């Protein structure tokens, strides 16, 4: 029954959600990062000990890394490769929170979760980038979504303790994505549950042993082995990278978070005060577990001296199945509004899209911000299409209205996210590395003096050989400094009486090893100087 306006619709998100992966190239820092250390974990076969440009990188847990390198042994290396941990995580957390939301409240609510998820630009926009913030969040989504499904009444006994196995399942491999957080927030977000409901009973129905043991039977045998491989693994990884980030100065102010979550769920700001009101009518309170999620999640990282704006995207899923719930008690007028007040805020957008033409960041001139308001600008005119046609089904029904205004929305903040490529391009230094890989061997040094490129390596498959302040690598260059340049000087001796090598540096690196060190240019960017110590790599001076 009119089924192919569901189908086709799907079809249309589906092929936008992939092609939009393989659209632009890899942006600094993180996207290049994740996307090198997914490249030597899969060259070198080494699947415990994370290195990144040949040094150790114990900042993080791989998960992430293990799902790209199977995403490069099954497709190759390239961008959407890199993209398809992400990809497929948002892909896992529209999902599920759907049948969550189908298991609670019924088809309909779960049908406007999926366009809520959808259209959250947070949601959309961060599954297509390079970072592990998407995948803990999607895990975390089948954590928060398995925990209603295992604790709904009219589940069967085995039915809850599936969920609950696959929930605490779940939670490990979140805590295997991006360490203690994946076991940290939902257990905060349950004890915050149990203080307001004061339904202590709820505890019994976890399956602690059970759950525990498959939790421990899949994040412990890593840990063990990069600990006992690497004995210096855990102190910095449970010390630094938790205590000393959370507790200590990335800083950023209190409500560093409270734009990002309007920002990040715009479309559905509108409706911000609906959502409360849901969790009012939710044994089992559903709406409001995922209200104590989000408002638990948001508490925590905005109380945090790190902060980063991909932290606060695991709140997006359980925000989104609210948002389920409150456009399903909207009448059409109700929504009505929305298409009104949305379509103002999309033509404030359009109006203020020449902003982005004043802009330079990052060192790139302003030509490019230039070319990259013209695809801000196209963006809103999208949102502004979106709502004018949900106007026009309104009569139709509720539903194939918001249908109609996600699917806009998401193909608009797709839009804004590729014509970013204008800016990520001149960045990413891919259109050097052909001209860099016509003379660069993999026998050859490629110094990094006194910068770490995320995204050059990566487009050359050759690491770096860092020189001077090796900045994240520090660690990993202090626990082997056979592999590392200590100083400059040792990259002098190195590069005269050494052997045949190429070194990537700043302009004013460039600049200052002019006078006393000769080097002649293989490729110049906007960022980089691209240099070899033998005259005959590169061309004419
Ligand atoms: C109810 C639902 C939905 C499901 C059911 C749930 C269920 C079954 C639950 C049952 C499970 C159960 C017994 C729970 C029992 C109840 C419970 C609370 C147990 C806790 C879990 C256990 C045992 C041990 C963990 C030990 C700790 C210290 C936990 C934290 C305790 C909390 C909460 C707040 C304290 C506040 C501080 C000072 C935290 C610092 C540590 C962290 C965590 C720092 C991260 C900050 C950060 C900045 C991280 C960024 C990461 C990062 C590397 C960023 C890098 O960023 P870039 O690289 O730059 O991108
Ligand atoms: C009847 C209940 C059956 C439920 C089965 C759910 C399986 C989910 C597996 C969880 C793995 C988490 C990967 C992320
Ligand atoms: C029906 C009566 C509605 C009254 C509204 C009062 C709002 C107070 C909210 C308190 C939340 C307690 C969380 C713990
Ligand atoms: C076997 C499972 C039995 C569950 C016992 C529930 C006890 C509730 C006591 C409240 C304590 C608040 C803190
Ligand atoms: C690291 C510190 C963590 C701080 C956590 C703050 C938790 C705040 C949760 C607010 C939950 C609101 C529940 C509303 C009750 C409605 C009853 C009908
Ligand atoms: C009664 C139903 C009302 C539906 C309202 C839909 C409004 C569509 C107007 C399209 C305006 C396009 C402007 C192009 C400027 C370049
Ligand atoms: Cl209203
Ligand atoms: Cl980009």
């Amino acid at each position: 029954a009119a089924t192919g306006w569901v189908v086709l619709f799907v079809a249309v998100a589906l092929v936008v959600w992939f092609v939009s992966l393989d659209m632009r190239h890899l942006v600094g820092p993180d996207e290049g990062r994740y996307a090198e250390i997914s490249r030597e974990m899969f060259a070198s076969g080494d699947w415990v000990t994370i290195r990144y440009n040949a040094l150790k990188y114990f900042e993080k847990p791989p998960f992430h890394m293990w799902v790209t390198v199977v995403g490069y042994e099954l497709f190759g290396l390239g961008e959407w490769q890199a993209r398809l941990a992400v990809a497929l995580s948002g892909l896992l957390g529209i999902g599920v929170s759907m049948m969550a939301a189908r298991r609670w409240f019924g088809a309909r609510a779960a049908a406007f979760t999926g366009l809520a998820l959808l259209a959250a630009p947070m949601w959309s926009v961060a599954a297509h980038f390079n970072t592990l913030d998407m995948t803990l969040a999607g895990v975390m989504s089948c954590v928060l979504a398995f925990m209603l499904m295992g604790q709904h009444p009219d589940a069967s006994v085995a039915a809850r303790r599936g969920w609950m196995v696959a929930c605490w399942a779940a939670m490990g491999v979140a805590i295997l994505t991006k360490g203690l957080v994946g076991i940290a927030l939902p257990g905060l977000v349950l004890v915050v549950y149990t203080l307001v409901t004061r339904d202590w009973g709820l505890w019994r129905r976890l399956h602690l042993a059970l759950g525990v043991v498959v939790m421990l039977v899949i994040t412990v045998p890593w840990f063990y082995l990069v600990s006992v491989r690497n004995p210096e693994f855990p102190n910095f990884f449970f010390i630094h990278e938790h205590w000393q980030r959370y507790t200590s100065n990335r800083s950023g102010s209190v409500f560093y978070f409270l734009p990002l979550v309007i920002g990040g769920f715009l479309p559905w700001a509108g409706i911000f005060p609906k959502l409360w009101t849901a969790m009012r009518a939710p044994r089992f309170r559903p709406a409001l577990m995922a209200g104590i999620w989000a408002i638990a999640i948001f508490v925590f990282f905005s109380i945090s001296r790190s902060k980063l704006p991909g932290y606060i995207v695991p709140v997006i899923p359980a925000l989104g199945i609210l948002a389920g719930v409150a456009l399903d008690r909207l009448s059409p007028r109700s929504w009505g509004k929305q298409l009104i007040g949305m379509a103002i805020v999309a033509a404030c957008g359009l109006l203020a899209s020449p902003v982005v033409a004043t802009l330079n960041a990052n060192h790139i001139p302003n030509s490019f911000y230039r070319a990259y308001a013209v695809w801000v600008a196209v963006a809103f005119v999208v949102m502004l299409l979106g709502i004018a046609v949900a106007r026009l089904l309104l009569r139709r029904g509720v539903l194939p209205s918001v249908a109609v205004y996600a699917m806009g929305m998401y193909l608009g903040f797709t839009v804004a996210l590729l014509g970013h490529e204008t800016v990520g391009r001149p960045a990413s230094g891919a259109d050097i590395a052909p001209q860099i890989a016509q003379k660069l061997t993999p026998e050859m040094p490629l110094y990094g003096v006194q910068m770490l490129d995320h995204t050059l390596p990566f487009y050359l498959r050759h690491p770096l050989m860092m020189v001077g302040q090796a900045d994240e690598l520090t660690f990993g260059a202090t626990v082997e400094p056979q592999r590392v340049v200590p100083d400059v000087d040792s990259f002098t001796k190195l590069w005269k009486n050494g052997q045949p090598a190429m070194a990537v540096m700043s302009p004013d690196t460039y600049l200052a090893l002019a006078p006393t060190l000769s080097m002649y240019v293989v490729a110049r960017d906007w960022r980089r100087v691209v240099v070899a110590n033998v005259a005959s790599l590169a061309g004419p001076q």
